[PDB]
């Protein structure tokens, strides 16, 4: 079933699967990723953003960022599993 | 003349526009675009970025958003030329 997601999960996996193989066609560390990532999110939202409300669509990409970046199951799941 | 963000610009600018070129060969517009790179970029740091400092890359990054996306430049010259 649908993860939790209600745009389009088949047609983000296509996109981010394909980016990814772009990146990882060429090959670079996480510090260069960042840096042309970064590059490209501030010039589209830039650009692609109206003047006004690029800096308000900066602080709720912020605000969504750290509300997704998640660093594992806080609740530790009662799981009976050996190695 | 060359370019201050020179670090791997080459590479940097050729998968941007790789990173690009796949957006628009899709046809996925800014919403889902910012969709994409969000979690994209989530998963990256919760995979590669050690947990010790995803926040410290986290909020550096945010910093530099917010830092690059400001008023529309801060000198504007006269420019004999209108349209």
């Amino acid at each position: 079933m649908p993860q939790i997601s209600r745009y389009s999960d088949e047609q983000v996996e296509q996109l981010l699967a394909e980016l990814l193989n772009v990146l990882e066609k060429h090959k670079a560390p996480t510090d260069l990723s960042l840096m042309v990532l970064g590059n490209m999110v501030t010039n589209l939202i830039n650009t692609s953003i109206a003047p006004a409300q690029r800096q308000a669509i900066a602080n709720s990409f912020a605000r969504a960022l750290q509300s997704s970046i998640n660093e594992d199951k806080a609740h530790l799941e009662h799981h009976h599993h050996h190695h």
